[PDB]
């Protein structure tokens, strides 16, 4: 049931390039639209990946992108997804043509926050929520993506010189401690990230920089575009001790309250 026939599939056009690999764009059974990730031989520890995508296939959320199946017979290995025709949120973030206006911003953030309050529920965590992760669709509506992947990248730089530091609370960066509160910490600096249109967070430093300037206990501060209300929300996210952070669920109140005070 996890198990895609590729030869169901139809190749139409190269997305991109990633760390696993290729993905492409086409088509399931001549008609509907589909993504489809190759996953690089040496890339994933793919046994694990292939349980894991078992419960992976059972989540469902309209601001979570779909994983349809699998395809395990060949390698390399593909992994089937909602096709989202806008891509990344970073590159989209940064394409200065949009014209964003705030309200699009904070709904934005409230996609986002939403798909995290239910794998919140599932007791699944995320572990690398970051712009560059989640993608938008045809609707400019922004859903999670990649969740859990990093459990199975067998590049130890990412597990390391390409690890997410810019995105880590200092439990995870002190002592390895992952925990809810630690993709909270990561959302708050996504919120960061959306109100900068894709400004690398603390951009004037190296991740080592970065990692002693948390460590002194200093943060990002307001970007431009922020109100107060919502720079208070995404502060929230920093707080030093992890207990003290709120959770998804009152994050997604907090939203819901501002779009209401800023309509
Ligand atoms: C920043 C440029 C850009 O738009 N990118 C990066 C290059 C590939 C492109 N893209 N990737 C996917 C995609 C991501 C993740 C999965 O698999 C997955 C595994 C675990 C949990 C959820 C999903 C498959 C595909 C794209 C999709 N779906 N649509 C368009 N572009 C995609 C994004």
């Amino acid at each position: 049931s996890w198990e895609i026939d590729p030869k169901d599939l139809t190749f139409l056009k190269e997305l991109g390039t990633g760390q696993f690999g290729v993905v492409k764009y086409g088509k399931w059974r001549g008609q509907y639209d589909v993504a489809i990730k190759m996953i690089k031989e040496g890339s994933m520890s793919e046994d694990e990946f292939i349980e894991e995508a078992k419960v992976m296939m059972n989540l469902s959320h309209e601001k979570l992108v779909q994983l349809y199946g699998v395809c395990t017979k060949q390698r390399p290995i593909f992994i089937i997804t909602e096709y989202m025709a806008n891509g990344c949120l970073l590159n989209y973030l940064r394409e200065m043509r949009h014209r964003f206006q705030t309200q699009q911003l904070l709904e934005m953030c409230k996609d986002v926050c939403e798909a995290m309050e239910y794998l919140e529920s599932k007791q699944f965590l995320h572990r690398d929520l970051a712009a560059r992760n989640c993608l938008v669709n045809d609707q400019g509506v922004v859903k999670v993506s990649d969740f859990g992947l990093s459990r199975y990248v067998l590049d130890d730089e990412y597990t390391g010189s390409k690890f997410p530091v810019r995105w880590s609370p200092p439990e995870v960066l002190m002592y390895s401690k992952f925990s809810s509160k630690s993709d909270i910490w990561a959302f708050g600096v996504l919120m960061w990230e959306i109100y900068s249109l894709g400004k690398m967070p603390y951009e004037r430093f190296t991740n080592s920089e970065t990692a002693e300037h948390i460590a002194q206990g200093l943060r990002l501060y307001r970007p431009h575009l922020a109100s107060e209300k919502v720079y208070t929300i995404m502060y929230s996210c920093w707080h030093e001790k992890a207990d003290e952070r709120p959770t998804f669920k009152i994050l997604l109140s907090n939203i819901l309250d501002v779009m209401d005070e800023e309509s």
